[PDB]
């Protein structure tokens, strides 16, 4: 049996996604700024999509813009905000949980001169929201926190951390790393009060090379992209049309399904953390607030690497640092984390198959 | 009948393209980073695909880097190559009938401090050689060129640039927009002596979404996107697999049946140029040196967006500072279409624009 529970880092395209995709591939495929009939055609499709997204997002569509995935979108927001802030501002605050598109980036902006101040997290991988009242200063532009971490699946009080961004400094704008919440729990922009968001479309079934970004109408923003003037003249290139709308449809069908579907990946995982904990596993996840389809575990006698490859040969897929480093987890339990991350499609029968094959394999090592 | 002539714009993908990318959509499905059995899978087929490209334009696989688009690559390139060079040089070469990724990537440099001078084009839009010779100095760090111009569809002479500019600064770096050349005219990087080059998977039958780029080993390059360390540490992001698959698998084909498909573009090409002559159209593009499927007509006192509406209403389309640069009159620039056949344009779709064009004509 195929048991694939890697859907933080990726997803299976969702049948009825492709089915519409592939007609912008083999019909409908012409340039979206082709002023001729295939052109409007296309234009109309692409269009359709923005406004399935701004819809599912309670926010107007021209504050909907698409990219080729959430990597570049935090790219493309956290280097050309910074850019608009030069000689103006320099303190740019996030958290030491956050992805590598958001740390990595934030690594380039310190070199180039920025401050870059980092609010650490419990013990849950939650922020400490006291401590960013106090970081949060004069001089400080932009925020920029996740919903959800994809490792452990803790899910961030982003309300409360807009709230106390806004009453310590007014003018400081706030980014969400927004990849991991459609379809798992619920999200929405329109009373959020943050100015940016980043989404990944094959975090939700949606095809990979595309990227949702949200950017509150006014605010600070420049082209990341320089050319033809696609997407309002801030990011150029011809726009991914198939994936384009097979995204949108991807995300209109998660938060359609959510909360069918959370009932469901929270029930599985339940019979999860169980099972593995009768095996010996230490669960790392905060089961409480955290995304229902992850589970991140670890069998400190075990690399996780060493499970992992064991798992892999049995046909069952999972995934295996400086986010467990940041809450304080011991090295032992860090090297022998591994994460399982569910989607909508798993079953009963595949938790029962990988709970049987991991015990076989647990007991041979 | 439906006549699809803005393949310069965009083009439908290859049905045998499609059904490799369905497979990774559907089966093979994983991350191409994670290190699991699907990971792995996924990271192999690529990884075959970077070998493909490689094998076709005669570079290492390792010279190959996926982006979601050209124009990605020519801001990637560009970008990077000029923050490298801050403060040490300031000049950049390029020519004024460049596509809008590249003007305005340069529009933004100049903004940032660089200095970026322009190569004038001749009257058939190719790019004056003696005036590259002169304008090339010891603080230009980087020229960039096209292969061919999309919009008339002319084809430059980017052997003789390379050793123009090499001869006049050995150190000067060389990138070529070589979006509009496979499929169309040969493409080789082997022995071309260039640093950098921008594709776009789209115009030869491949998916939109997909940028292909070519980066001489050991040549300045920084990332434009940071993140998780994809493409070598060059590009972030999750790499669009079923993208990258099918756009390695067009340009294989796009190249290997090259010979057989420029031979008949350039077969319909003569027969809409002599219809199209034989109505009072001005040929825009230089017949001896362009792209054999690409002709840019105007008609006397014809709008040319008027005519593409009248053409889209048929079932037939094309589209409408690159004539400007060339010095074309006004009232013929405004009178422009242009037409971009592909491998699968027939004869039957050539009478077909003919027919209809002249009714056209006579409506207005
Ligand atoms: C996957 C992920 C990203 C990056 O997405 P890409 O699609 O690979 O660009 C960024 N942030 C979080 C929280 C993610 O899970
Ligand atoms: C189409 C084109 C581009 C841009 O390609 P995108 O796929 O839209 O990024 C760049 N240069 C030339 C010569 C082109 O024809």
């Amino acid at each position: 049996m195929r048991v694939y529970f890697d859907n933080n880092a990726t997803t299976r395209v969702d049948d009825r996604v492709l089915e519409e995709m592939i007609v912008f591939y083999r019909e409908k495929y012409g340039n979206p700024n082709s002023a001729h009939g295939m052109g409007i055609e296309a234009n109309l499709h692409m269009e359709k999509a923005r406004e399935k997204v701004a819809k599912v997002l309670g926010v107007s569509p021209s504050e909907i813009f698409f990219t080729s995935c959430a990597t570049e979108s935090i790219n493309w927001i956290l280097k050309t905000v910074a850019e608009t802030f030069e000689k103006r501002k320099r303190t740019i605050i996030t958290t030491p949980i956050e992805h590598k598109a958001v740390l990595e980036t934030m690594k380039y902006l310190s070199m180039k001169g920025f401050k870059v101040k980092y609010v650490p997290v419990d013990s849950r991988g939650v922020v400490k929201l006291e401590e960013l009242e106090k970081l949060v200063d004069e001089d400080t532009f932009l925020v920029s926190i996740m919903a959800a971490n994809n490792e452990v699946g803790t899910i961030q009080p982003v309300e409360d951390v807009t709230r106390i961004v806004k009453k310590k400094n007014k003018e400081t704008l706030v980014h969400v790393d927004a990849v991991q919440t459609i379809g798992k729990i619920p999200f929405s922009l329109e009373k959020l009060e943050v100015d940016y968001a980043s989404f990944s479309a094959h975090k939700f079934h949606g095809p990979k090379g595309v990227g949702i970004t949200y950017i509150r109408k006014g605010v600070p923003i420049r082209p990341l992209i320089h050319g033809g003037g696609q997407e309002r003249g801030l990011r150029s290139g011809t726009q991914n049309v198939p994936g384009i709308v097979g995204a949108a449809r991807a995300m209109e069908i998660a938060v359609e399904e959510l909360s069918e579907a959370a009932k469901h990946m929270e029930k599985l995982r339940s019979k999860l953390v169980s099972g593995l904990m009768n095996l010996g596993a230490h669960i790392i996840t905060p089961l409480e607030i955290s995304l229902p389809n992850t589970l991140s575990v670890s069998f400190p006698n075990i690399r996780g690497s060493t499970l992992q490859n064991l798992l892999s040969g049995y046909g069952i897929y999972v995934s295996t640092r400086h986010v467990l480093d940041a809450m304080g987890v011991d090295r032992r339990i860090a090297q022998g984390a591994i994460r399982i991350s569910l989607c909508k499609y798993n079953t009963e029968e595949e938790v029962d198959y990988f709970l049987k094959k991991i015990e076989e394999i647990l007991s041979f090592l």
